C-alpha cells in the first residue's frame, strides 16, 4: 500500500500507493420541480405562505507552480443546457415528456440528448390535495406530507437565494441520495465508474455544482452539473519539498535551493498529471480525489526529477534564495524538517516526549513511533497513516554550489537554468583574471 | 452587445461590452430586535424555551498583479457605528423613537445620521400574547405566529454564532426581501441605483456585511451594511493573457513572455479601475458587478496595451520565463490555446469531435460551433455566451527578441525594463568585441 | 493600550498594545451519540423516518511571506484517535465506560487517555419511549421531546454531509455551549486559559474541528479537536508596510521598495512569532487570536527592523520594483498613503469631507478626525478603534539610492543583499573607468 522515500540530497520526499480519481469531464442533467400557481389547516395555510414566498425569492433570482495553470470555466457546461432552457417551447418539450413518468431525455434542439428529471411534483400535490379543501376543511396529514415536501423547496431556495443562483456541493436538498444513485446508474460509464461514485457520494456532492435556471409555466428548473472521472485507479503519488539550505555558522552567508514542483502527480494517459496545490485535491484512505481543471500535463520522465535531479531527460524546477528560516513539512508517513539558525527542532513521542533533536541541515523522521514535530514555537501533529518509509542517504545537493556565484533571486527557474548562470559568471571571471 | 478580440502578437483577448456597478462606498443602517427578559401550551413552552437559547448565545457573543492591491478594512464602516451604540442611552435613543413607528433616524450624537429599523418585536409580543395567559391555557395560533417570529430569531442567532457576529452575504433572516427594499427605497442615490438594487437583490445581499452590535436594555442592535454603487453603466472589457513562446524543436531553448496585466477594466471618473484577480467581480448577462477595493486605478491610456503593446504612453506589463507549459485560457466568447513541446491540444464540437488540432504556438478558437477545448489531460468547456469575435492576425512579439540576450525571471516587469535590460547587456557585449 | 507608530523613513507603521492568544496545541475528544436500530404518532413515526434517513447519510460517509510557510496537517491530531476507534472492542471499551455517567476517560490502548462524552442518548429514549408504544398509541409530549434530541442529530448529520466527514467551525449541534464549557472545565490548563476559552467561545468554535469518525454498534462517534492556547497575555504587534517610491516627474524613472515583513508578530518564549498572512489572525478588541501553524519564528531582534532599518543584528526584508502605483493601507489607528503619478489622494472628514490632500510620496494620517481616505478611485473607511499614534518623521530611504545601479526586480531579498548587488555592480563601474 502506501509508502515513502525521503531523499537528503534534495530535501524532497515522495508519497506512493495511491490510485487515482479525478474529474475529467461533467454529467450535466436537468433537474425540474413543478409548481402551483395560487382549525388544523391553519398550519397548511402557514405553510402555504412560506410556498408563495420562496417562489417570491426564486423570482428575484431572475432579471509553488499553481500561476503557471490555465483559466477555466468550472459552470460553463451547466450555464450552456441552462441558456437553452430559456428557448421557447423549450420548458414545454420538458414538462411534457415528464408527464407519465418521472425521468425522460429532452433533445433539447441543441444536438444535446439531456436527461430530464422531475424531482418533486408541488403543483399536482397543492391542486389534487390541498385545491379541493380549500373551496375550507383538513382531513388528516397529509399536513405532514406537505411540510415535507414543501420543505425541500425551502431549502433548494435558501441555497439558491445565499448563493446567487449557483450552490456547491450539491446538497441532499438539491438532489436526494436515491436520486443521486439512480443519477448515477443510468450514466454512460464503466461499472468501475459507477462503483466509486456510490462508495464517494458526499465527495461526488463536493464536485458537483447545482444552477438555478429557470422559472416560467409553473415549472422550477435547476441544471445539477456533476464530475465525469475518467481516469481511475491509476498510480498517484505526493511530492513533498522543503527548503534545503548551507548551515554556515556566519550569518546571511548562507543559499538555499527549494524545489518548487511539489503537488500531486497522477499517471494519465502516458503523461502525467500534476497538481500544483495539493489542497485542490482529497485523500480518502489511498484514493485521491482531483480535478483536471487545476492541473498540468507534464511529460512521465517528470518522475526522474526524484531519482535524480541532475538528469539529461527533464530539467527539474527550483527556487533559490538567501532566506534560511525554519519549518516543517508533514508528509504522508513522516515529516521533513528544515532546521537553520538558532531554532530548536525536535520530534516526540506521546507518552516519552522528545525523543530526537535536529541538527542543523534537511532531515526527516516516519510517524513510526513519532507523534508530533517541533520547529521553534511551531508544534506540528505527524499523519497517523499506516505506511512503510525509506530514508535515502545522499549529499545535499547545495553543498556542490559556491556561494560566490550562487544566483538567489530565482523563483521561475531551474536546474539547467541555474548552471547556465553559474557558467556566464565564471566566463566573465575567468575573462578578467586573464588582465 | 459582448464583443471579443483576440491578439496573435500578444496571445491576449479583449471582451468588450459590458457594463459596470462597483461597489464604491457603503451604506449603514442600525436594525433592532425588541427583546422580552423571562396542552398547546406546551409547544409554546418549548418555543420560548428555544428562545432563552437564543438570547443565551447572543451573550455569549459579547464579551498577476494582485501583490500591487492595498489593504483595506471591510467592516470598518460598520463597525465604526457599533462603537457608538455602546454609548449609553444611544440604545435607548434608539429605543425611543421607535416606538410608535418601525423605522426611525437617530442622530446618534457622532455625526451621522442613521436609518435605524425595528424588524421584529418579540418583546411586545411576547408581554402582551404569551405573558398575560402564562399567569395557563391557550387560544388558537398564535402558536404558529409566535413559531414564525421566534424561528428568525434562531436564523439570525446560529449565523451570528458560527460566524462569530459578522456575516455575508446578508442573508433573507438578518434582512427580509421588503425590508431590504424599503432600505433601497429610502436611500440617497439616483433611481438607476434603485433599480440595478432591486433587479439584483441577492448579489447586492452577497456585497453586504452584518455586524452584530450589542445586547442591551431588552434590544438587540445589529448594524447591516450594505454596498454604495457610485459608479454604475460605465464600459468594462476583461483582459485575458496567456504565455506567449518561441516553439523551437530543441527541449529547453526556449523563451516565453505573458501579459501580467489581466483582469478586470472599467471606465471610472477619467481613469480605468483596474482589477488583477477577475474572480472578485461576478457578471450577469452583461453586467460586472466589482469592488473598488480590490482594485487599483490607472491612466485611461492602459488601454493602448491592446492595440500596440510596444506604445509611448502606457508601459505594458509582461512577465518573462523559460517555462514553455501548455495550458488554456477560457476567454468569455472563445479560447486562447498556448499549445508547447509535446502536448496535444484540440477543439471540439459536441456532437462531430476535434475539429481543430492546435500547432506548438499561441492560437484562439471562438465559441461559435466550438463547445470544449482540450489541452493535454485537461477538458475545457468554453463559455457558450452569444457574441461576435475577431482574431487580430500579427506576428508573435516574443519572435522579435534574441534568446541569448533574453532576461527570463522577470515577474514585475514591463516592456521598457525588459528592453533596457536587453540595452545594458548589448552594451556589454559590443564593449568586450572591441577586444 | 493600542498604540501605533508610523515611520516615515521606509513606510511602515507598527501597531502596539495586543495581547496574544496563540493555537499551539490540540484537545482531542470522543463525542458519542448511541443510536436505537429499527393520531399524534404520525408525528413520531414521521420523525422516525426523518431519523432512519439520517443514519442511512451517515452510513453512506463510510466506505507578503507566505510562502515561507511549512505545511502542517490540521486534523492529523483527530484522525490519529479515529483511525484508534476502529480498532475492535475499542467502540465497546467507551460503550461500556459510559452506562452510568455521561463522561468518561477510555485509555485507547494506544497511548492517549482521551475524554469520552455521551452527549445525546437516542438508544435509550426510542427504546424507553417509543419501543414499547409502537406494538399503537401515544401520551403527551415526548413529541416535542424526540423532535428536539432528533433534530440536533440531523443538523450533525447536514454538516458531516456537506463537508464529507470534516466540519468547522464547531457548531452548537456538534457541541452545546454547556457541553463545551464542561470540556473546558475538565482541560489540563491554567485558569487564564478557561476564562479566555469561556470569553469567547465562538473564538473557540472557530479554531476547532470535528471530525466524523465512525457508526458502528448503534452508536455514533466523532472527534472534537479543540485548540490549546499555550501562548496568553504576551505583547503582540501589527506591521503594516506599503510600497515607497522616488517621485521624480518624468514617469518610468522611478525606484520602489516595500518592506515584505508584513503581518502579526507575538513575543513567544524568547523568540518571536511571525504570522505573515495577517487575515489567518483575528482582533477581538486588544486580543490577538492566532495560529502557530501559519507563522514562522524569528529572533526577537526582528523588531530593530522598525526602529532602524539599517541595522547590524537583523537583515531587514524588502522587494523592490520601478511599478509606482498608488494604493493605500488601512492600519490600527490610521492610515497609510503611497501617493505615486497623477493620482488623486484624499483623507476626509464624514460632517466636512477633504481636510487633507496628500502629496506624491508616503504619507500617513490618524483615525483621530479622519473617517475616510481616497486613493484613485477606491474610498477607504479608517478603523475608528480609540487609540494614540505617532508620526516619526525621517528620510525616505529610497532617495539614498541610486537608480543607475538599484536592482530593480527583487522578491525574496534584503537591505544587505541589495547593497551586496550594488557593491558588485559599483566594482565592475569603477574597473571599466581605468580603462
Ligand atoms: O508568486 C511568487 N513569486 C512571484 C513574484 N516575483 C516577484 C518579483 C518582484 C516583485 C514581486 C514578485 N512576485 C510576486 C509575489 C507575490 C506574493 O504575494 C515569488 C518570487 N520569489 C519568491 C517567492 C514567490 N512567490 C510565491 C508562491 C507565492
Amino acid at each position: 500500500n502506501i509508502t515513502e522515500e525521503f531523499y537528503q540530497s534534495t530535501c524532497s520526499a515522495v508519497s506512493k500507493g495511491y490510485l487515482s480519481a479525478l474529474r475529467t469531464g461533467w454529467y450535466t442533467s436537468v433537474i425540474t420541480i413543478e409548481l402551483s400557481n395560487i382549525a388544523k389547516v391553519k398550519l397548511i395555510k402557514q405553510e402555504l405562505d412560506k410556498y408563495k414566498n420562496a417562489v417570491t425569492e426564486l423570482q428575484l433570482l431572475m432579471q509553488f507552480l499553481g500561476f503557471l495553470l490555465g483559466v477555466g470555466s468550472a459552470i460553463a457546461s451547466g450555464v450552456a443546457v441552462c441558456k437553452v432552457l430559456h428557448l421557447e417551447g423549450e420548458v414545454n418539450k420538458i414538462k411534457s415528456a415528464l408527464l407519465s413518468t418521472n425521468k425522460a431525455v429532452v433533445s433539447l434542439s441543441n444536438g444535446v440528448s439531456v436527461l430530464t428529471f422531475k424531482v418533486l411534483d408541488l403543483k399536482n400535490y397543492i391542486d389534487k390535495q390541498l385545491l379541493p379543501i380549500l373551496n375550507s376543511i383538513s382531513n388528516i396529514e397529509t399536513v405532514i406530507e406537505f411540510q415535507q415536501k414543501n420543505n425541500r423547496l425551502l431549502e433548494i431556495t435558501r441555497e439558491f437565494s445565499v448563493n446567487a443562483g449557483v450552490t456547491t456541493p450539491v446538497s441532499t436538498y438539491m438532489l436526494t441520495n436515491s436520486e443521486l444513485l439512480s443519477l448515477i446508474n443510468d450514466m454512460p460509464i464503466t461499472n468501475d465508474q459507477k462503483k466509486l461514485m456510490s462508495n464517494n457520494v458526499q465527495i461526488v456532492r463536493q464536485q458537483s455544482y447545482s444552477i438555478m435556471c429557470i422559472i416560467k409555466e409553473e415549472v422550477l428548473a435547476y441544471v445539477v452539473q456533476l464530475p465525469l472521472y475518467g481516469v481511475i485507479d491509476t498510480p498517484c503519488w505526493k511530492l513533498h519539498t522543503s527548503p534545503l539550505c548551507t548551515t554556515n555558522t556566519k550569518e546571511g552567508s548562507n543559499i538555499c535551493l527549494t524545489r518548487t514542483d511539489r503537488g500531486w502527480y497522477c499517471d494519465n494517459a502516458g503523461s502525467v498529471s500534476f497538481f500544483p496545490q495539493a489542497e485542490t485535491c482529497k485523500v480518502q484512505s489511498n484514493r485521491v480525489f482531483c480535478d483536471t481543471m487545476n492541473s498540468l500535463t507534464l511529460p512521465s520522465e517528470v518522475n526522474l526529477c526524484n531519482v535524480d535531479i541532475f538528469n539529461p531527460k527533464y530539467d527539474c524546477k527550483i527556487m533559490t534564495s538567501k532566506t534560511d528560516v525554519s519549518s516543517s513539512v508533514i508528509t504522508s508517513l513522516g515529516a521533513i524538517v528544515s532546521c537553520y539558525g538558532k531554532t530548536k527542532c525536535t520530534a516526540s513521542n506521546k507518552n516519552r516526549g522528545i525523543i530526537k533533536t535536529f541538527s542543523n541541515g534537511c532531515d526527516y523522521v516516519s510517524n513510526k513511533g513519532v507523534d508530533t514535530v517541533s520547529v521553534g514555537n511551531t508544534l506540528y501533529y505527524v499523519n497517523k497513516q499506516e505506511g512503510k518509509s525509506l530514508y535515502v542517504k545522499g549529499e545535499p545537493i547545495i553543498n556542490f554550489y559556491d556561494p560566490l556565484v550562487f544566483p538567489s533571486d530565482e523563483f521561475d527557474a531551474s536546474i539547467s537554468q541555474v548552471n547556465e548562470k553559474i557558467n556566464q559568471s565564471l566566463a566573465f571571471i575567468r575573462k578578467s583574471d586573464e588582465l
